[PDB]
């Protein structure tokens, strides 16, 4: 089959749904691969490196979603793609759906068949396709924390590791999940002292083990949550699930002027009660004495790390999909089938249906 | 005797030149410590925490300069300050009298004795007092280099660390000294593959043996050093300076690569380099982005102040005990800050460079 | 039961199938164990010595197997062995029947039960038995790759962890399971920059974790490993799919661009090797040249250091000694769905799919020869 | 020549000043080793293990010191050994005579030859015959710090290195001199977190530089040192003349209930100003809501390690005087002659000479 | 002058003195570099590559060693070299005079002027210019040792490493300096567990600083080194006093109580061997037997490594031979107390005090030969 690729449209997407390593497979196996020109610019994929793994480069957005039966993408399609939709095709994208009826209501008008990456989930409840962005958010998280903690930036004016002599930065990491566990160890590799709460033990137990005791480990209580924050130079909420809000606008209050709050957990309301998303030109806000950094979509900020790492979790998957179609592919994969969004009009996510009053119909019955 | 430590007025500096842990010593000692109000509110130390230890926190920075025996700063004295420098009163700061014959020719026209604290010399040849600002400067180059490497800054978009079957980013620092040992560390701390380039092999050596191998080192040939730069996403330039990078050899570059200069308070090591701020840190050079800011240390004063203050501590004490020719005699180190007193100007290598007339440190001493 | 442990023959096999204390657990069990004389001495174990543990020894290697309703080997029978296999006897040893055609057919022909250890797994997917001789091989690996890549063996001429100043050697490892864990552990231990490809992003998120990113990782794509190998001075090939042949991942075409006295260690030659050039060789002859890069493929590595070989597998494979013993094979493999799918032939039936169909052999479903009555 | 060991008389002194190893070495070189029966015993060396190495086990103490042209020992000689003090002896031991005007005039009044182990020193400055004493106590002093931190020994109750989820001790040490770096390494690797103090910022670098940040380092001032003791769980004093006194009484009122503080100076003082020396059935007192621990001579309590630790650094100097003789072995060796204490009624320290207020005799003028 | 660098003679001798940016240097100061076509080769430098540079090619060793004002080698020289050795030149190489009266009466007897790579020394004591090829053969060691304990080899059959639950080789290093912290270094990445021996306590406490406590060290003595020995599985020799032949410290009938094949590496042997059995081997003939134990004695282990150790070495030669080839031998000893410490002959004085006591033979002090007139 046909596997289109077209270039991310959104206001500073600069991933893409492909690399040349996924081009030569998908032509190995016989299939074609049409990108546009131009897609994989942003994450330094030139389109001679494209079409020496074997793709054919199309110089128009509509040319690539006419052709291809397989479409391929980072975002969820925005307005100006709506019209491109259609029956007999297979999106395979971030969705997002609870948190857009426009998207939901322009796929499900449409017909077409949508699987969406985070919500594909294997057996043990894993997140694969969401995995990497998620390790990804996390190390920039402090990356862009130790940055902002600068005093040229609004921050308290604290280095991350201090120098000898020098009390190193404090640094609270709220979740022990894969967002949290990587924004602790580059914190760590950093010099700062990183303190870690969960509520789950096992994971405090992995991060006691795997850094010696060197990364600290609080079981997560409000009351321990308080007295952590109010110490740290640098707060990473870094809780996934709605996020809950676990930092109240009153405890902010009572922070030192100039910490610095780092936001993961914002493509799902944030987990800071005075959250709210920004974009990269205005990153970052005051709350009381305290800066709130929250972009959207961390992982575009680094396309060449997250389209590799993206790409290299959806490959098989997308592998499946080209060589046995949606329906059988699904069903060989129920992780894949967990994704499954919409098809010729019927939504056939629960979660969504519920958010959304909207009618769900039960994927089972689709693939029958 | 009175020690003054008035807030520093360069734009863009928040350091302090003590801290409350230096004012409580001074008082222990009987000293009397007088600090201009808001001082070290840059560096986040409240009038409350100096007050707490034993200072008078006066309104005026007039007040502090007049009454102060021991003057210390951060930075130089500027223009508006020239007016308040006086005979009979040491002044302690950072002083770069070779890159301003307008501030030389103020300090010398105002009598005072000043020593510089980056003159300041232990008989190994090390400055002690540079020391702290070189190792703050290198673990911020590599926070720095981090963050600019990020698309949205207009570098290639790579992660340093990457994540599980993710290429990391490429760090090259050129120079094996203090500041370059500490960026080639907390790049490699934050997951970067760092190769450190030097012709020092011992200092290859130490950091082979520091790290187990897993800071490369290379042997600073013509062929090592330009095979290095064409594969880095980061190069931190820690050489204290010498053209290192040639423009055609950013040429050959990987786009939107990032550049730090570290150098940059003695020329920059990068061809390329010219000095930039904070509002705008970095400039095009071929497809490549230059970091150059000055005065990189001053980005985190709340660190940089106790890192400086606990350097100088002991000689501020020494100075504050025994006053400057006797400290001076006791410590030949602290000789080696002497500056100017009394009108005449005590280094050597700032009279050549400035085509001025010398007195000879030892005619005073 | 009589349980039987000859003397390997295969090329320089120094192991052992059992140890003292494993005659002695089975002796005292009320077993008769027979033990072939000599079969320990590789291994430092004398006579003597089994035979204080309970050992009746026995000149034969015909005896041996005659007598023994149980026979435990290390490695496969090969061919001056086929006449020695027996219907209605139980044979416990590494198979690899997807490498060998030969083998398989003998097994077959003659009617005998057999059980590979490299087979037997757990619901959890590992290998238990198959573990510690990958953990060997793996480490192995490493070393014999450094020793080859010496100019006085034909090889680059580059030091395993370079000195300062000096780069190191570039060492790729393909599969992060065991064997490549182990490989890249102990090259990475000798100072080598060591990059480690694997399809499952697990393994590669595991090693990240252990070496805090020191030993780097890659998607295993063919686009990323054709990359990874045209830079490096070791290739270690260390994938495996249980009981099938290992993928060709390699191509002589790939070899073709390498650098001149590069080195490839394949680690699963015993499965028929992951590049496309790999064939058997021995600890007598271990390399040939393929292109300007040299091939070592010995399919028993474990076997050059018996003292620690001998008894890292007997402290996995002596637990389902002693329950085929009790119990026999099929009440064995009844209770424990782990030896099970180590069965590998029954009276003429191949019972492993991937091998059926590697080989291109007619399958006879497990099930079916454990059913109840 | 004739090298005699006897056993160590002093209270629960358990050492020897030889090991198995040292006499063998002697042996091999034709000298005579005379050792009596029953020195190493405290030290696990049997007279079977002496004997094969080539001793001479003899009865009583008197034929030792009356044979022996060169004595070894450990500590100095006591009131009941001064009669065996003798002209023509050459006695090598640590001596601190500053501490005692009998011994000094003992050792004066016989006529011997003595040398101290602890004034032995290098030209850069290094106290080789100590430094392994340093070591020992150091790694000790975290090990009964945290015992004593136990509440069934009067401390907090605070396991060094918490578990997973709760607080580590924090500990505390002053000085970053050898004893403070073994302190700090073996309190950090039994999982606690570590703060170094010390106003030479060489020696936190070097810190910073071997634990990678791990252990925290503050440049020592008064204020910092109040802040850090006021935290602590655990302070190890460990500054190496007399030592100042770092900690007050006032200080300790505002710690910590049940904080351990455990005083390694206490050979010279002790570095908190409520320090006394104590033993080891008594070890600990109470001061204000604190526990102190100021048991003399730490290294005695693991003669095993210590016997070995001091004798393979005292090896090559007793080697030397055995070879050579007191006179040739001090005067090509400048560092064993910095250790030259008395010879024929002369008082070759100065140091010890002017705080005693006997008269001086240059070390020069006797080696001539 | 004229700089002039022979192909190396010695047994699979594959490094250089020179790399092509150290003959565009010379070049670029004036000075006339002469290499016998092939020398390069070992160390993949083409004669192309050292033409390109500004070298003259020359056919023939005996027109270099003519020639040359300057003679730059990696090794001392053999036998064959003696009547090529000239008064009037300098000759700049390793020497290690002391483990060979032969070699030093062919310098005496020419006439020439020596400087050993081996004495060079700076104030601190450091030996810069050995530094480097002990790194290596300390690495190699590790290598080299792990190898031969392989049943296959010869050896007892130990996996360096061990594996979960079997126990590691246990390996001795005599001597904390440059090639035994090294040796240790790489054993323990190997997994190896270490014990190191030094009588300088301050090298064991750096050792035990590094790895916190992971290499044991113990304070070296006959006692504690004859218990040591008689535990290995692999002992590694490396001890140095600058200059010097080494002494023996592991005796015949100690090495009649260790284990039976147990593995002994003289990195030593450049100097004499510190193992009584010591004798040179060669990397054709490497090993031979003592008692029941491998002796390995390769006198020039770097020399397997070429693409290494060529450009380690070359890296710390190199400012030195600048300041030879800028001044004459006698205005550089003078301006560089370091490079003065390597004088070693000239006009047939001996003027290395450690050699002359060594062997027996008239020293001649340096100084004399560099007084002012
Ligand atoms: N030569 C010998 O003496 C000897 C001894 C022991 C083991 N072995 C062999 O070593 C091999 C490895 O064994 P193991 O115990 O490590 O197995 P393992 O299952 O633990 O790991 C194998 C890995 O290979 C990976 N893999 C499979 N296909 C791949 C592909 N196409 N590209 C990249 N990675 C791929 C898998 O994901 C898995 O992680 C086996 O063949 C085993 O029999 C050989
Ligand atoms: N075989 C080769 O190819 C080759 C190549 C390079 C170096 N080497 C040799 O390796 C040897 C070691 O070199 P290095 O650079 O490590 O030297 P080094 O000086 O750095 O270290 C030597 C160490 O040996 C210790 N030592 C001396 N006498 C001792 C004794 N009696 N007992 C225990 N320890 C003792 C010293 O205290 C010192 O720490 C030298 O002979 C050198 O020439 C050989
Ligand atoms: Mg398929
Ligand atoms: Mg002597
Ligand atoms: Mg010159």
């Amino acid at each position: 089959m046909r596997v289109g690729i077209p270039t991310e449209t959104k206001n500073n997407e600069f991933r893409v749904a492909i690399t040349p390593a996924g081009v030569a497979e998908l032509t190995r196996r016989g299939h074609e691969v049409l990108i546009q020109a131009g897609a994989g610019e942003g994450s330094a994929i030139t389109d001679a490196d494209f079409k020496a793994a074997g793709a054919q480069l199309v110089g128009t957005a509509d040319q690539v979603w006419a052709d291809a039966d397989l479409l391929l993408k980072v975002k969820e399609p925005i307005a100006a793609e709506y019209g491109r939709l259609r029956h007999g095709q297979i999106l395979f994208t971030f969705l997002h759906l609870a948190a857009s009826r426009a998207c939901t209501d322009a796929l499900l008008d449409s017909g077409t068949t949508s699987i969406a990456y985070e919500t594909v989930q294997t057996a043990d409840g894993a997140l694969p396709l969401l995995a990497p962005m998620s390790e990804v958010a996390g190390r920039l998280a402090a990356q862009v924390g130790a940055y902002h903690l600068m005093r040229t930036q609004g921050g308290r004016g604290v280095l991350m590791g201090g120098v000898p002599g020098v009390e190193p930065a404090d640094v609270v990491v709220i979740g022990a999940g894969t967002a949290g566990y990587n924004a602790a160890r580059i914190a760590n590799g950093m010099g700062a002292t990183v303190t870690v709460l969960d509520i789950n033990i096992d994971k405090l137990r992995q991060l006691d083990a795997e850094f010696c005791g060197r990364i600290h480990t609080r079981y997560s209580s409000a009351y321990e949550l308080e007295g952590a924050v109010k110490r740290a130079d640098l707060v990473i909420g870094a809780v996934l699930v709605k996020a809950p809000k676990l930092v109240s606008n009153s405890l902010v209050a009572h922070m030192k002027p100039g910490a610095v709050l780092v936001d993961i957990a914002i493509d799902q309301g944030g987990c800071f009660e005075g959250s709210r998303p920004t974009t990269y030109d205005h990153p970052t806000f005051a709350v009381h004495d305290t800066l709130f950094y929250c972009v959207a979509n961390m992982p575009a900020s680094v396309p060449k790390t997250s389209t590799y790492a993206l790409t290299n979790a959806t490959m098989p998957y997308v592998l499946e999909l080209a060589d046995h179609g949606w329906r059988a592919a699904c069903r060989s994969n129920p992780a894949l089938a967990k994704g499954l969004s919409t098809h010729e009009g019927a939504l056939l996510s629960e979660r969504v249906a519920t958010d959304l009053g909207v009618p769900f119909t039960e994927p089972a019955s689709v693939l029958a």
